[PDB]
């Protein structure tokens, strides 16, 4: 199972690298945007932040197939093995196709459906990102499409991942845990709040309390 | 899992094979009927269309085991590697039997219920085709009639596959992958519905704007 | 229950009004669009061609909620107990609160996801109309959507029914049936196949054989 | 609960309602045909072999909405209070609208799906009688049928009952009263096979033996 | 609830009635052979033996209609009030409606199925008894065929009871009284393993023993 | 509903009767053993402990029926309206006919069984007490007991009321209100685990440092 | 899967052997019976309107172990490789053992119950005979019963297969299917229902209209 | 699956053992209490009986674990490959793990709860006797912890078998074997009961009757 | 599957170790300071008194991941293959990560949820610890948590095992072993429980009266 972080804050990421067995950080046009760093300096940070272990991926902007593995051969040029988000779209759909035949490994995202999903990974695909919380958000179910997804890939493309992504609670990162998915990318304040919790707080103060009381001292 | 189009409009063909996965396509007399374009002219151009790659199936027109064994042959005669359509009647049966023993891949086509479907596979069919919306319009469950299909076929012939086919909306494509089907065929306007969505392509706009706002362009 | 007709043809709507028991037809802005004719002159011609009796239902072209109340103003000029279909927006729900002010009956239209459906119930809507399978074709599950609405509905605004619509085959809407459904609204091509049936013509044919063959003819 | 028998053989409805508790007979067309007997002469032998009291049911031939209330009322003529069997079409349907406000009872018969038996109770009929064999035979599911049925009869129109027919089996027969149907019709073989078990034989016989054993006799 | 004990043995009925709160005795003929007392004898002895309360049930012997109404009054001779087993058999149904309309209240017995028991109700059975055991052993469910006769009793024949009968362990008692039964009867040993546990006499004992240690006693 | 405390700890009572909103006290023979104190000086103790309000609850020691219901008559007299808890046994439940018939309101404990509890009821018992735990320690289902006793006594005896007791942990009190206990009992370590959470204090905290943050105190 | 027809009309055999693909025949004493020809006359008959391929079974008479096995001797020498069919009775069971360890393979049959049915194949039998519409009609659940003993085979004697018999409707057959049957021997009427579909017909029927109003011609 | 009967009859067993596919023979020493001779006699007698092949099943009466140990010896000294039934208490426990290393095989016995039989599994026993009867009598359910049982031997003991005993009725043993019990062992009145039905008997006489009708006899 | 006892009471492990199948002790804080005996005593006398077998855990006391590092080195110093417990906390999981880099085996405990839990798991932990009571005392479930975070391992971090803990009933134990705990720790009090049953003394008391009225005494 690969943990991966939702972010472009390199401080951040070195400081959690040490605390999370991550594979790697994931990024997308909004995250790049609001840390408002250009991708051949971001990239590398993050690469470097996590001690030149752990995957890179990141997204295309263009909008024709053929643009898409432009941008791919940018990426690559910057990372040399990161892994190529492409929206999941006609041309999209495209490109993978393309990327595939190229040897790009890449991942197919703004997920919406199953069916969707699918198509990417039978098109080359090898990771595809649901985006749960949007799905959640808009009426529909992010656990069940996430579910389905899995259960699609693993009858009809085997060899691609689910990448599961957008969260907003940590619940939702379990529910896709439970289904199956065999990657994840977290947001930072849904990942510090799934290892922080009052109760496991108090079940330490108490060992503490204990352990004090009776050898008059905290420390072994 | 094979992906099919169900169709004999050769340009659409074209532009579609450059996006889907296509593992080629299936034709009905109804559908070659709309296309106005006889046998020997219309498979020809499907074939191509695809890149010389890719399966084409088509169905036979006579009613008698021994017509039907004839029309089979006259099928071969324009693509050699065809996969004959053959509906699962009494005669149909008998006429699958038959091109088993010539070594001729069939196809159990208007498949209406599931033990139907059976026989045709235990008869020596490759491909056992459930026509899903006809059986939910007539007021039975095709989702149900699939899933039993699938089901009996990998418990009882399972050398045989599912082909999903005849279909309104990509929901009924959904709950027959999630029902295990190893191939499917889809209409033009299902499959393009099953690519096409408004969430995703707000959500890649989202993806734009915030990354002009940021840099100032949507490029890269 | 109410059973409506979803469509602007008028000389189909008075031939299926002696077969269908009909409360009444059901148009939108794309309805309307496609039979060509304006308001002012389908509607009353509607409302002749089902008896003089049951409901109508037509919807406002405006964006904001001033604009939608003189939207239903305009429709009742020409259909006095007309029902005003409010797209549940922002803008939408605060029309349907002045609406029930002015004591005019609304459905709440464009309804995607089951709390949103609410919403309108709560604000005022008479009717709350899902878009089955739009849902559907979208990649989520209009039948959970209009299950859970259904729920939502006499759990918590009892007043309120729910007016299920867009359908491409009749099993979405046996399932909306099934789920509770209160009223409900066919496009012309559903409803006819929810009347005909090859396996009834054929149990019919065969009462007339056997009648035939005892009695020397097929009437009474 | 209504228990009818599905019969036009006048000494066996004599002989068997003895023994059953009947609420009448139901017919149709291949049933009287063959019992060759015409209906004006075994209606009324039927009505008096089950003592005058219990309704009778018999099928219109017409083809037409207007030819079928002819027959409706040439029916009456014989029966006085006769409910009329009208096939669930698109002119059956126009048929049972016009026999509702003629304030003639009828039953909507030949049918095969759900959706179809709701609209028969919605334009008036009491009763609707699914051919829960007949759905088996031909690849769907006559219990689910009926299930789905009387759920739809108890939501959308309350004063309608299904009325299961059709029966190969007493098992189809025990479900369809599971599933909550308010009358039933069973062929003469079902029901005899529904009132004599070995098993049972076998317990009374035990009884005897045992009585025997200790008394002398079989008797007391 | 109405509990009943399924014995002829007088004295230990007498015991047993002060300790558990019986609404009466049931018999049959291989339990009244088994006691060796005649009916005119046992009945009135098991009547007083309750302190005159609590109702009897006893069956008929004859395999004719007839002949069974016949036993029906020869049995109420010697209890007056007394209500009438009768196999439900195809004469014995015919008896059923008979006594119903004499006004002699009767059980249908020797039931080994649902269907046939909902018969026995629809014809006049105030009660009817399932042999659960005895479907057990033959290869069927015991329970399956109570919960759906109490089922189809209370959706059916709504004034009927379900009776349950021939336990071999309290764990069927337990599984006919979760499915609903208004009624059982018990042989006596089933009866005292249900008032007879290890556990519980060790939770007495526990109790005692704590009493004695702080108390020096074991009395109040 | 009825929620008690299963104690002779006049301290905690007086302590916790603040707290929760009891309906009273229960004890038991080891209770009351522990407590060290007899029971004319303790009842009075609890009873005023707890206001003068709400009700008492304690056990007979004797082992016959009449013995038990001597014990009752000097419980009364100590305490004039207390409620008799009589253990679940053949002469527990002949004492339990007998208390009904001289209206003294009893509870039927030490129920390890769902069919032992309902007996109790059928005799006159108003509460039913099972032991869960017990029931649980000993490799059964607590749960399951106490959920199908409820039934039995809802569907069979329904003026009794289940009165669960006997617990090590909240999860097994909380899912004896889940299956419908209409009152329950608890041992104070679990009273007080049911409302003393760590995340509970860490979101009052965090309410305080909050207030504190922005108006210079944590008083209102 | 093995598909058997339960027949002795060898000329039927010849004719459905063409159409559905059989593994062979089976025969029981009435349906020989119904026939009229003895054993050493139809046996080598329907070996021969097979073409010699497909077992064949037949049944013993005796009522001794010894006897059965002798029988079993009789059938060998008509068909050398003809599996005999027993009777699951006491006797049956000893001579299963016998004819087990003399290397002669069986079937047992007369299977009501699923117990029953595994100590056959315990004993060696290589096919369990449920009789299906039987358990139906006798108020069991023939379904129940299949699906039982299938799973009992498979986790206890997983050499023996489930032969499914005794059919009223091929919805019985579907679900003996579905249950995992991994063989089936039907009635011709069932055999016949179950390739015979009024909208398969109808399906049929409109492609060639669909063919001839493109083409002018309903040939290929 | 290993199939024994519980008893030392050892007459029964030699009839039986010709009957049914016995893995052997189990005694307990209740059972061989009642059978009157000591185990010197009657274990090599049972041997003979089922003929020399044939797993014996003897229990220890000591109440430490070196006495059960010494109990064991003796044991084995009668039959060389008996397999010993010890008790699953804390002596007992001990016991197991002290035979396990002597490599004397052991059932673990008197198994009331899941994890108790688990405990005698991890502690070296091959087989393990919940009381499945004893469980029900005693207000439990028998056959849930039977599942439960099975479950956890084959997730955490998987060399242990599960075998069940203590039986009233044959759909207890049922139950067992549908829960996956790899062994079983039953009393002979249940053993009787499970290969003697009415239904059967009937069928075979039906068979008998029809074989008369065609060819003037009963036999082949 | 490994079974531990969680406690520092050397004598009861002496003693205990010769009844249960144990793999071990646990220890934990509160455990140590309970026995108030230092690590550096009672972890030799716990490892003597099983015997020199058997795994040993024990906990870090530090708050950093630098400390806990340092802790564990100290408990490995005084037993040499011992299971270093840490919290799994922030500074916990950075730990564990250390731990697998020096080759030293560690335990993920206060574990209240199962994405926590996980986490540990992936970090490099081998076992992972719910604490099971504490979460069912705090309103939550353990057996969900449990059953989820085994889920969570099995798919996710195959070669981590869940060992359960804090257990207040010997039920909460069960169903952590039915959900497949590979691994679990009882307290004394519970682990007592789980071997001592009044209803299984009892049946051994039954089969010694049974052996003594047949034999003169009650050994072998």
């Amino acid at each position: 199972h690969e943990l991966y972080l939702d972010t472009s804050d390199v401080v951040a990421v070195k400081a959690l690298s040490r605390i999370f067995p991550l594979a790697g950080v994931t990024t997308n046009p909004s995250i790049i945007a609001a840390g408002k760093k250009p991708l051949d300096v971001v990239l590398p940070q993050l690469h470097e932040a996590m001690g030149g272990q752990g995957r890179l991926f990141a997204q295309v902007m263009a909008t024709t197939a053929e643009g898409m593995v432009n941008d791919a051969l940018k990426l690559r040029s910057i990372i040399a093995d990161i892994v190529v988000k492409v929206p999941v779209t006609a041309e999209g759909l495209a490109a993978i196709k393309m990327l595939k035949a190229e040897g790009i490994p890449t991942l197919g995202t703004a997920v919406y459906g199953a069916a969707q999903g699918l198509l990417s990974a039978l098109a080359g695909a090898e990771y595809v990102a649901p985006f749960v919380n949007r799905i959640d958000a808009q009426g529909g179910s992010g656990i069940q499409t996430v579910t389905d997804l899995h259960q699609l890939l693993k009858m009809h493309a085997p060899q691609a991942k689910v990448l599961a992504a957008s969260f907003k609670t940590p619940r939702q990162a379990l529910d896709c845990l439970l289904a199956g998915c065999e990657s994840i990318t977290l947001p930072l304040d849904v990942a510090q709040q799934m290892i922080s919790y009052p109760a496991v707080d108090a079940a330490v103060a108490k060992f503490e309390q204990d352990w004090q009381g009776a050898f008059g001292r905290t420390s072994i």
